[PDB]
């Protein structure tokens, strides 16, 4: 093995669905962030040896987003780049493979993230080739069929949130409680400029802020709101929205960070992926998380920041309790509800955004983890 | 770092465009051939630490089918998946990074290959959301929009091939020439029982690869018309391009160690990789810088291989890269390539690799390469031994 | 008021679901029967002075069919047209209005008739223009959506043939039996000869009805399954209604004097037409109020037809008309009818009228019935005599 | 023959393109412009003998729209039904057909009219049903494909106004004058109340007035405006637009009118139709109005007000000219450019207009006629 440094971390203002980045492609987001990544870790574009990005609504991006992003970002033709599909994972899996393949010395530099915009997803027309013969058929919109609907249970990923308030005791007043912390810290965070460092504006009107958040918001507010998937419990303001946005990272081996006189913004210690009954997929940060602490001699009690991504309130607070967080170190700047799910870049948004803070409050260790759409979670360990 | 061996290998046989595979799903193919390569490794299923799976045209095929094909094969649901677009590339990267993974301790027993249904894939309406006003309007092929059209020239992946038979001064003639050689080998592998080793059953018993044209002659190939320019510069036709088609295929990589400690016969030892990137317009001749840097990892020149699957997108990017790569082409897609038996892109990677190893087994050969060319501008490379 | 004749009759043979002329638009099918229709008459195209035609799946077939087809066929531009949509009832009531018109002294010479092309009918997308925003939608089948499901149920117009073999008890055997009938006649009839006067040949060289299903058994309709209930309840069937088919049909009426002053040797004069509305749930039982009403205006009864077309959506809507209209069986559809030859809606009236000219002519018939079911809860007649 | 008479006329009020009637269907426009008819005829719904209505973008209305509006306005399901399809004439060709089988005897009473919306028109898809193999293909507009787009050229009608003014030497200040006219005469007429009468309020919000007219128009407005369809002179801006309304009438026998006592607006005289060449289908009025002058032995001096609908300034200028029109009698509350062309409805819409504005001058004479698109124009002469 050997030691794998993370040299630079950005990522766009998220758009809320329908938003100031509907027009803005997967791709183009993708380059944007590509690109300011290269430049804040002050090396060359020639410099990077593969790029590994995240995209899960690849209906109608055309070829593989991570090839189209690196061009488009101005990386040498010669860079090869392939696109990592975990579903909501997606970001958060090209950082820990990327950390492999440098590790094994396979690379010295790879540049990692995701892209995805929900928003600007199409629909699909399964049977327009061979055609229908006879009688209505349904098209399909692509974010929710390839996306946040479960292909096993053929239901809403809100369903197995449900599952989980039902199954963990979770009540809807709980859940909100929890939604409503997001929202605080989040609108707080904003105006207190937290987000100002990690952030690469998109000019379309200049686009740096997150617009997802729902400033003002009460206990009262969220309570009035009506179900969204089903006796219910999980709504649309104690769930994640649906969203447009991009992360970019650079991971380098320690040597070449060395070698290049590259400052480092921290260490990546190691990761892990668990699978886990996608009926309660919003689980799956548990099992993740229990393995990376087992493959790393590590506790909770070891974390000074954790990011842990807010598919849904019901799913967040089984997985807050059972690992035993302490929600003071948890999310500190706001979470998904708030911020939103853009789904093939949360999970190295949460990483970016992790990384600043760290930075910010001088913490020695971090954990990124988050669940995953068919049944599955990950996690990834930082230290500084 | 440590070694890394290939303990079992199986594809499907693969389907013509719009032939006897159209039904099955992208994902439950993906089942099958990972399902088989389990039984064929004498591995329990709970053995499996992880399943790393190709797919390009992921339009309407649902969640990531890497985790959907795993769970179908009856893979416990605690198995993690993920799925590799790396577009014809993906197949065998998904073996390069399982590689990587396995060497660096992150696994020690992971589920490869790769499955397309490119027949299934669906058409895309890009602004039924927000509506598109008034006045005409365009629905894409996802197949083309998503795979085989290039995304940054928005031609099709035939001009690219184009592209370098104008370059490489490669004839109409030559392109058929190599054509016709692919349709005679693979006919005779066929016949000759080559396939029956690699290949599991799928009951729609479609167990044959059903693309090839028997009987193809030089005269069949000179009577077809340009399929992708026209105007009188065309050469690229149907007949000297690999065919859309419906296949899966996968594999299982495993630590030297694990395999000892579970007595499993590794197939294969796995020693490297390497993935370069070029000219999207040449897109073709990946190979070349692919092989040359896997090459050179590996202190190893062409002569060193007893057999060579370089896959045959076109004729026209298949003959620039045996050319410039010096292949010696009796060792070369022995038992016939894509031309002949079809390209089911993010399936394919793996596919040429699954035939390799077979091939290399039958001949008791000692050294084998891996190569393919992909959209976009890129290539990719494994070099395995026994 | 003046009297009207009818001077030319002509249809095209009737092509099958998918079948011969699934390809010729609707458009150049309703050109080669105006086109005909006028050639036969021995009139200059400059003479007609209005083209009314009937078209009921419109969507897709450009602007009003009507104007194309008339200017297509080679009539001057100077010659007004307009599409008539009365459902099933379409080319029949083109015949009717542009009686009233000649009538009435708005004209002296008619081309009248229909066309529908149902294979070629395109889906809907119903919120393209500003967007489905989220989730799953339906896109919809022309033929069926604006043609055969009843917009106020929103149930197939094959239920209304279920509503009405329960309430007028007729069993699937009845309507089996009724079936083979319309199948024997209709085979005999080609193979007769009987349809080469009125037929006009299609090169695609298409001359011949292609619906009909020779060596039709009664056990061959007893094996076939309901169409569409299911449950158990059901016994209309594919084999015992109407298919879905693309035919064109045109003739030319003229005022009496316009004729003789030409010299036109007519076919026959136009008597009276009825329409009548019922509840659109038993609409195929239309017939029976359309025919009671233009037998009040005529002062006829049904004893007085010799020759009767009764259009056969349905078996059972049919046999239900049949029994209470009190029909001399021998007498109807002696050519065979829908079941047999098909169902291309908005021609299907003109149809039925051009084939019982003809038979009528053959016989040396006096007095001639045609009418037919429409779905909405409609039923259209005209009486015609030698 | 036989005397026929018109007894009610009334329309909704014309919405613009994605407007207040974007929701109303086409088949429930065509109800409520029918009962109210049946109502202010002071007739029972069991005494109308038939419905003939104009549809033209009938692509996803459903069945046969005269018989869905009829059933849905409450008139028995014995009462029979068509739908007229003589494109921009639609409307205007059902009155005419009527008094034809009133006159011949056919009939006593019967509804007639037209309605669009054009906004709620569907996409097409060609090859959907035995599908399109590989590649690429086109979906349709069908209120272009089958309405707006000359079916034999294959360009918009659009460009045959842009014919009609290079043929007929009408400038693209003429045009902009002609249309600056039009809406002046609509404000006017709207702020004067002159729709008050023949318009049926619509709650979807009370929609009772026209919306399309653009209050405050200058010269110097229209003459920004870029071209539309191609060296042009046809914008928007003198071009009628898109929309969505309904109008109904009912005619009647003389006869039939006297035994049941109800009052005639006006007596209809006659009409007549015309085709021409495609290309200039605009100018299909000019061959109309002629025939019907012919036929009734009038001149356009005979005619107190005219309707002559405003597809486009060139053509309806075109017409004009060589009609020689004294325009202070036409269109006096305004045209098309202002008010809107809602294509199967607009024949009757004029009609309308043209008998409740004849009432409050009691004109004695007065001509509807319009230009239809595929080559054609349709014409009606009414008296008091």
């Amino acid at each position: 093995m050997r030691e794998v440094v993370i040299v630079s971390a950005v990522r766009t203002a998220i758009g809320s669905f329908g938003g100031t980045l509907k027009d803005v492609s997967a791709v183009d987001l993708g380059a944007i962030v590509i690109k300011e990544a290269v430049k804040r870790a002050g090396i060359k574009p020639e410099q990077v040896d593969e790029v590994i990005f995240g995209n899960v609504i690849q209906a109608g991006v055309g070829q593989s987003l991570a090839r189209q992003s690196a061009v488009y970002a101005g990386l040498p033709v010669e860079v090869p780049a392939f696109t990592v599909n975990k579903l909501c994972g997606s970001g958060l899996r090209t950082v820990s493979l990327a950390a492999s393949l440098i590790s094994n010395g396979d690379a010295d530099t790879i540049v990692v993230g995701g892209s995805e915009n929900m928003s600007a997803s199409p629909y699909l027309i399964p049977k327009a080739r061979f055609g229908y013969r006879m009688g209505e058929a349904k098209i399909y919109d692509a974010m929710l069929h390839d996306g946040l609907i479960d292909s096993f249970n053929n239901y809403h990923m809100g369903i197995t949130a449900e599952n989980i308030a039902e199954k963990w005791g979770i009540t809807r007043e709980d859940q909100d409680k929890f939604a409503l912390a997001s929202q605080q810290k989040a609108e707080a965070a904003i105006k207190a400029g937290k987000f100002k460092d990690e952030i690469v504006p998109v000019t379309v009107v200049v686009f740096d802020t997150d617009e997802d958040p729902r400033f003002g918001t009460t206990i009262e507010t969220l309570a009035k709101l009506k179900p969204a998937f089903k006796t219910g419990t999980v709504t649309a303001g104690n769930s994640s929205g649906i969203n447009d946005s991009s992360a970019a990272l650079i991971l380098m081996s320690a040597d070449k960070a060395k070698e290049l006189g590259v400052k480092p913004m921290a260490k990546y210690v190691d990761f892990a992926s668990a699978g886990l009954d996608p009926a309660i997929m919003g689980y799956g940060p548990y099992y993740a998380t229990k393995k990376v602490l087992a493959k790393t001699n590590l506790t909770i009690k070891d974390f000074d920041l954790i990011e842990a991504n807010e598919a849904f309130a019901a799913q967040s607070i089984a997985v807050a309790r059972d690992l035993e967080f302490d929600m003071s170190k948890v999310n500190v700047n706001g979470g998904a509800i708030a911020l939103g799910h853009p789904v093939g870049c949360s999970g190295a948004r949460i990483l970016v955004t992790l990384l600043h803070e760290m930075q910010k409050r001088d913490a020695k260790k971090g954990l990124a983890t988050l669940c995953i759409g068919g049944g599955q979670g990950t996690a990834v360990v930082v230290e500084r």
